[PDB]
């Protein structure tokens, strides 16, 4: 199983997804960088359009939005047996353009591990 | 601390809140009864109006909505240092009127333990 942890690291920083199964429903906590937080929450089922809450900036200043919980939700949506809630909060102090670019492949890498896990542990 | 678990039991069924601190942000997972699930997600900060996602019924049939994540959010809102996400999913097979009535005091009981914990462990 009811809990699993997935990690990836590209361009020198790590992202992590912690998955918890509750009933037929999923909770996925996505964090990364030096300052993990909860900046976005995406909710969905297999058959509804995902929706995303965006909290005010965890440190007040402006950071580019990489759409991480939305991107993960799109990848895993068709594998869901019930509801799904994805939090995301990645922060790298003085992030570089290459590290920004790595956010999308790293999210897909976590998504692929999650999908494999769900297929191995049907709920 | 960064993680704590709170429980209550009234009228013969248990509710549980698992709290995880990520940065300055909170994730609270509220479950109970025989069939824990994620049926509602409430998001808020100290200064914004809470909003609640309601997923389709975890078992297809109609159950009364006890507004659990909303009720907890109202109780703890003024103590938040950052963002807060509360999932809730309580199910008792053939719930009784007394057990339905117990949902509100039990949510307040979990909320009071959470507030005490936050005051003892400032983030
Ligand atoms: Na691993
Ligand atoms: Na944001
Ligand atoms: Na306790
Ligand atoms: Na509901």
């Amino acid at each position: 199983a009811a809990m699993a942890t997935f990690t990836t690291e590209q361009a020198g920083y790590q992202m992590q997804a912690i998955l918890q199964v509750i009933g037929y429903d999923l909770l996925i906590v996505v964090t990364g960088g030096t300052n993990p937080h909860i900046g976005d929450v995406t909710t969905l089922t297999a058959s509804t359009v995902p929706e995303t809450v965006k909290f005010p900036s965890h440190d007040g200043r402006f950071h580019k939005d990489n759409f991480i919980s939305e991107r993960m939700a799109k990848r895993i949506q068709r594998y869901l047996a019930g509801s799904c809630t994805i939090t995301a909060g990645i922060h790298v102090n003085q992030i570089t353009k290459a590290q920004i670019a790595a956010a999308a492949p790293m999210t897909d890498d976590l998504s692929r591990q999650i999908i494999s896990w769900l297929q191995a542990h049907p709920v």
